[PDB]
């Protein structure tokens, strides 16, 4: 089997990306945030605290023949960014794209944090990372892609990320239409549970390549990409006026300024973010200081390849008995 679903932004700046997910019978359909940092796959839901539901839509699985509760399974997860949330388990269908597993575990918030309540366009998350950082108890729960894998033309998902643009998340299958030259694989530990990797280097703009090691992990879950501070200090040092400022929590630069392109080393092959997919906009409506798309890891504990890399590549997550990661231009 394969399953072919567009992902679309949520907003001018591409914060997060949102794919249609049918979950129940007859189908209920949530807008869910793929994660590949993440192993939960939870919904806002008839069960969710009413005061923190603002314009989401919501599973109820009273409404799904489908649906069995998941006896004594609770679950709870904090993100990097703070943001939490928290409940109970259901199973039941989910399909993706065309793609059905059958008895997913399908987490119902019953608690969500400000930042969830307060964004209308996300319905809930659906995990990609190693089914290893799945949060049920007492008994973990595998991720959508691992349910799916065996019955896969081949145990891969790619991410196809648009800039200011609808994209595609395939299962199964490697849409050679979508991409240009050839795909370079490089090897991934899931000791983290993460889709880890280590960049061969960097340049900036037209720069020389630097070329020196840098673990990080794959996340279609976070906006930024976030590297040592080192790194991320030669980056900004070629725009005139940017510096980083702890009020606003890290780089920000002129409005005005044109940004310089970011090269990333996969292997022996290289990756352009264009200068433009680092511009993230006002720091608050009207201001002429804009926000960075690349912003220092320190403090983080890990550097992370988000949104603002991602959607530079065409992106294989193999899942292989070996997994690995690829990544072609496109």
């Amino acid at each position: 089997s394969t399953g072919s679903a567009t992902t679309t932004p949520i907003d001018s700046l591409d914060d997060a990306y949102i794919t249609p997910v049918q979950i129940g019978t007859p189908a209920q359909t949530l807008n869910l945030d793929f994660d590949t940092g993440s192993s939960d796959l939870w919904v806002f839901s008839s069960e969710t605290t009413a005061s923190e539901v603002d314009g989401q839509t919501i599973y109820t699985p009273s409404k799904s023949t489908t649906a069995k509760l998941l006896s004594g399974a609770t679950w709870s997860i904090s993100y990097g960014d703070g943001s939490s949330s928290s409940g109970d388990v259901y199973t039941d269908t989910v399909s993706v794209g065309g793609l059905t597993v059958t008895g997913q575990a399908v987490e119902s918030a019953k608690k969500v944090s400000s930042s969830f309540t307060e964004d209308s366009t996300i319905d809930g998350l659906l995990g990609l990372a190693f089914s290893t950082l799945n949060t049920v108890s007492p008994t973990q729960q595998k991720t959508f892609f691992d349910n799916a894998k065996a019955s896969l033309d081949s145990p891969v998902f790619t991410a196809d990320l648009g800039y200011h643009a609808p994209g595609t998340y395939n299962f199964g299958f490697i849409d050679t239409t979508a991409y240009t030259g050839s795909i370079t694989y490089t090897a991934v530990s899931t000791k983290q549970g993460f889709w880890e990797w280590t960049s061969t280097g960097y340049a900036v703009g037209s720069g020389t390549f630097k070329s020196t090691s840098i673990d990080g992990i794959a996340d279609t879950g976070t906006t930024l990409l976030y590297l040592p501070a080192t790194v991320v200090s030669a980056y900004w040092a070629q725009v005139s006026g940017a510096k980083s400022s702890s009020s606003v929590g890290g780089y920000v630069f002129p409005c005005s300024a044109t940004l310089p392109s970011f090269t990333f080393g996969v292997g022996s092959a290289r990756i352009v973010i264009p200068g433009d997919y680092i511009d993230f906009g006002p720091i608050s409506t009207g201001s002429s200081s804009c926000f960075g798309g690349i912003q220092s890891s320190a403090g983080i504990g890990i550097n992370i390849f988000g949104d603002v890399a991602l959607k530079a590549a065409f992106v294989v997550f193999n899942g292989a008995t070996t997994p690995t990661l690829g990544f072609a231009s496109k």
